[PDB]
């Protein structure tokens, strides 16, 4: 997905702030559309797993 969409998903999430910042450092190191898409795919899985507690 786009960097802006991924950023918003992390920022709006209920993850611990330091864990949000961790994910942003990873995102900053990601390069390319394919890799951004894979990151977003991982991210959604993480968020939904965390939410489902």
């Amino acid at each position: 997905a786009s960097r802006s969409v991924i950023r918003s998903i992390i920022k709006s999430s209920r993850l611990e702030e330091d864990r949000k910042r961790y994910l942003m450092t990873l995102l900053d190191d990601i390069k390319g559309a394919n890799d951004l898409a894979k990151f977003h795919q991982m991210l959604v899985k993480i968020i939904m797993k965390h939410h489902h507690h």
